[PDB]
């Protein structure tokens, strides 16, 4: 089969042609019909030699939706042909997160071995994929592969990050959404499905300002030095309730905490390396906690593809074919895909 | 009337003689039975001209408790003699916090004028004082009123810490306690009493770890270089639920980062100019939240006085004379009073 | 000053002149914009003499705003001409559930006499009215006040029986409201704003159900004997996760028991005497809850306020003058408000 | 091996030799160490041939402990000689529910015809067992088995209902416990553990009001038509925070709906055919919920063991042989055993 493959340090992926693997017992092959990309790739594929650890060469995508191809011996609830996402931090289903459904939170998976597709194990970047166990499928009906693909990242992170403090964000309060990417325009959207909290965008670029707008914000803000005063500007000197910083620049964290309310919420959900919130008296108001959240629960997944299954969520895409995913790649490190893109195999 | 007053920038407090005052509408004269002295009135004392803004002469103390000794005009709720403990942080009353009883963290009193008595508005350390409103009064019955004074700060602060994050603190869970002095000690009761945590406390002290298994510490281990590997060898690995660190140095928040688990908590509640938490990815556990709590709600001041009621809480206390407030303050400065300094008038 | 009362037992309430009261001290004296009809008073005024205890004669109307003409002695916070609501279940505002803003809940306003407006104390069908503390009073800025005075309560009791399982109602949820009057067509609109669940309204009158479809009703459906086997078939043959019933009569709380799903909640907000839920095993599906709430709390009703004042509740109402206050009633009686009747002063 | 089968319907069940099972893939066998005795298997037991569903021959038990002793094809996670105990409610593993570990409040199970051990499937009162899969397994370290075994459902079910409204149970608050047995005995300890709140016990049986002083109410009430105003009295006229009734009987719950306060809560947790609590206006208090809660979750099994494992779990139990199971349902029957029965094959 034909993948997307991480194969030397510091170079560019490339297009290759790789076996077609076989299911060994308890796990699934699908046929993959959408593989997202995430920044998170560029973090990894930017790793030096002596901090990648996930092994070469790398099928690339931890964003998986397909069809169940062949069944691994003993598997049972999938048919041949069941459309399914992909859920993607895999944990050891044993220990008491896990056991909750928070495997993203699992502290057993380092030792045990376990990693996840796209990120140590086999992508969804190719043809075919491997799912290790049944419980890592959710079910998506006749969900467009296409939109469907990012809400198993794009969708469930910034879903998490917003479950943490869902009971924050009543009638009256505001929740700043810095960073209108994949993941930024996806939160604006849960924001506004399940909380009344007006939805503040902040981005570097007009046209994301503009996405931001067309997908539900009540307001839109420059981001930079004059962010934080707009912002106050807006909330009438309160300040924010909540603040969803996909982007988690040393500067938007500043505005963040520029900007939070007293007994409010930083989320740092953004990945740049060395930048960090300073929670302590006088740098941080009394009562506003900082998290960085990591990925979501099982549970949330399937939440997150019930508000997909009930139209509230636009998800804003841009189709490559499997030949054009290293170009795709270099669009996203450029910032020119505009939401996220998506690979459909064929 | 006997007060202890902060008279001028740089020097001790002093005692004074000043006319006993008389309560205005809606506002209650106590005669105070009990006044605890707090290491946040030696923060106090010890800023700068340009920092301090909270008035000289200013009676110090900000746990109190007393007997109702005159209601001023259209006062309600209380009788002359009942015995009542002082509800520390005042707010506005009317504003979304105030109405959840959080004065706390109300955003409108300091454009109203509302100070805190002993921070801005008269304290308790003196024969009587002024208390603002009647919600601001909460009754304590036959309790001891030396036991019952710390229960207003010592007591409240640690209890709201520890409240903002008690569902993750379950069976199995650890707590760790950093700092087992006035708040500490009580912080430790409060652990054992709302929770089946594990409890490890912290200090520099040997008789303070001494106290800390005296009020039920399951372990006590030396604050310093060695603390996270020696908590770490205490959790197999995992590390602990949940942090409150009553110190707030960096030395002691480096160590909260450096034990705390997935998904736990991290609470700063000492205040130590400069000190902070760094939250950024690689820096502390995903999930890991931070925050520095301030002060407790109404509901939870109620609260407490009913754990001590139970015989929940061992307050540990130093009993003072007015006359002897100086000399206390002295004691609370060079770290020499076990458990919580206590001024009794007469 | 005109206000209408309820003067004897058995009879219909009628307009009077009575004296325009003068604040104490802690009280305000609102001049009234808005006074809302709740069913809640045909109740009152059905007690017989024995169960009736508010007092005679008593100035109706539990749901009210205004704008502050006089400050008694001793009150700060408020401004003359401040356009605010009044929270109407006073409580003694001392307790622990008083100190959480959860007066609905105190315990100890009984015992200290302490009566809400138009439930044992003047309420706000007249041209002035009396609240008895400042804390009682939310602002409302340049809301609308006709639309405003039904969130006191048609907004308030729907809020909160909502807010109490709140985190049931996530994305595939389904929120099953039963009764789209007064407060149940608020109801509907609430589940919308705060919640992703999908809302299905039941009521008897085909009218209702436009009216549910026209607040944000994803389907509406006919009450009766058909009701629990329709809403089944539209939940899958899972059921509802929540059910709000605003009729509370036996045969709702019945419809409401046959759609919920295993682990959900029931929500009895109606009230139709010697009525109940039959909560044991066999008769209702394991962890599913059921209560009857009450009215709301301090910032529920500050939260409902946010909600109005953001667009986000559309109160269908029609207005009365104070001399057609009786009739107002009568409509109230044979169901022909489409939504809230509101008495403007 | 030898057994202990509910064989026909209304007789006493019988001990049996029938063959020992091997597992297929996914399923692990135990060797049964302690196998508890449940009223629930009366219950059971006493139903009409119409009303049974469960199958003929039926070995019973479903409060299980072990160590494994042989692994089906493709399971990980455990070795043999492990020790673990059972979770009993069996559910499909992929809903909603059974995501969050809500196994108990699965809707598939009945569909795909999964049963519990004891209860559709062969139980625990056997040599040996079988376990369908390997996220049914609970590890109990070094615990002793015959307290072990009873926290699977006497444990286990009390702690859900509790959990359900633990937020409720502060300082200050009152929990009524009525029937002091198997549940209850656990009920009352897991409250003193967990919370705050004042225990109040209640039962028909002088003995078993003793016993629960034993393990840590802190008063006992005889159950029947004074058993409200007694309660009352405790309470000082304002109700019992909640109420977890393990009889369920009318009278109970009669006693529970006249005891509850505002915004309180009631647990019917004991099964008595056609008794119900009667939720509506003026029958019960404003805010008073009232709910059937059903076994427990997965999280909520791990937690239970947490406290055994901490000795926060006085377990009461009588031991009987494989050969006295007979003897020990009609002891069960009788009311004549002080706290669980549990059967230990040997
Ligand atoms: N915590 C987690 O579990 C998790 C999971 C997935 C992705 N991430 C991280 O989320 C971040 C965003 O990922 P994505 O796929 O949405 O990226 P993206 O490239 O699709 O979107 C980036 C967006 O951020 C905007 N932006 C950049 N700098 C900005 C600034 N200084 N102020 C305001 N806006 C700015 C861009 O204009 C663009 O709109 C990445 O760092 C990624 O690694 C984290
Ligand atoms: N956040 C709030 O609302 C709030 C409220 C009250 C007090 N405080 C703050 O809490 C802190 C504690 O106040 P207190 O009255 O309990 O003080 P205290 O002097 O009674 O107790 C201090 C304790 O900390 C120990 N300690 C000091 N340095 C340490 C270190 N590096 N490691 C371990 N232990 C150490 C001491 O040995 C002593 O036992 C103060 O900074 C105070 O201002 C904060
Ligand atoms: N719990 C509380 O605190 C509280 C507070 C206020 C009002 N209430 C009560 O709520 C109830 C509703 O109040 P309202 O002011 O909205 O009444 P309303 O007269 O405005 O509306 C009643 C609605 O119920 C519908 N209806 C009547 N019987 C029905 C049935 N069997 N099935 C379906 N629909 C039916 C009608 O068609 C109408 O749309 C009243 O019983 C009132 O006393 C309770
Ligand atoms: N909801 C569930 O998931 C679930 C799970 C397990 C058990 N159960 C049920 O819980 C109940 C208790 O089970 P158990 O095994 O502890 O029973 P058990 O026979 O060990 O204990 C019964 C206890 O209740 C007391 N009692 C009986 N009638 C009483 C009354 N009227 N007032 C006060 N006390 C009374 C007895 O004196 C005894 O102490 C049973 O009905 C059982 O079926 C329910
Ligand atoms: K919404
Ligand atoms: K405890
Ligand atoms: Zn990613
Ligand atoms: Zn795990
Ligand atoms: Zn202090
Ligand atoms: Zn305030
Ligand atoms: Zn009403
Ligand atoms: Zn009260
Ligand atoms: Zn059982
Ligand atoms: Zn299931």
């Amino acid at each position: 089969m034909k993948a997307v493959q991480y194969t030397e340090i510091g170079s560019e992926p490339v297009v290759v042609d790789i076996p077609t693997p076989t299911p060994g017992p308890g796990e699934i092959l699908l046929k993959v019909t959408a593989a997202g990309l995430c920044y998170s790739d560029i973090h990894v594929m930017d790793m030096p030699a002596a901090q990648y650890a996930y092994g070469l060469p790398l099928t690339l995508g931890h964003e998986g939706v397909g069809t169940v191809a062949e069944l691994g011996e003993g598997v049972t609830g999938f048919g041949v042909g069941d459309a399914v996402a992909v859920y993607g931090p895999w944990g050891c289903g044993a220990c008491h997160a896990c056991a909750r459904g928070r495997e993203n939170y699992c502290t057993r998976a380092a030792d045990l071995g376990i990693t996840p597709p796209g990120l140590g194990s086999p992508g969804s970047m190719a043809e075919y994929m491997i799912v290790d166990s049944a419980r890592h499928l959710v079910p998506i009906g006749d969900l467009d592969p296409v939109a469907a693909a990012p809400l198993t990242d794009a969708g469930l992170t910034p879903y998490h990050a917003i479950s943490r403090v869902l009971p924050l964000l009543g009638p009256g309060s505001t929740a700043v959404v810095i960073g209108v990417g994949g993941l930024g325009h996806v939160g604006i959207q849960i924001l506004r499905a399940v909380s009344a909290a007006r939805v503040i965008a902040v981005d570097l670029d007009d046209d994301r300002l503009a996405l931001a707008r067309e997908v539900g914000a009540d307001a839109a803000v420059k981001s930079g030095a004059g962010a934080a005063d707009a912002i106050r500007e807006l909330t009438g000197g309160q300040g924010a309730t909540a603040v969803f910083d996909f982007v988690g620049a040393q500067s938007t964290i500043d505005t963040a905490q520029q900007v939070v309310a007293v007994d409010g919420h930083i989320s740092v959900v953004g990945i740049h390396a060395g930048a960090h919130a300073k929670v302590g008296f006088f740098m941080i108001p009394f009562g506003a906690s900082v998290v960085t959240p990591f990925a979501g629960t099982r549970s949330e997944l399937m939440e997150v593809v019930a508000l997909a299954r009930a139209g509230r969520l636009d998800i804003h895409t841009e189709t490559f074919t499997l030949d054009e995913g290293p170009a795709a790649y270099r669009r996203l490190r450029e910032g020119s895909i505009r939401g996220r893109g998506v690979v459909v195999p064929t």
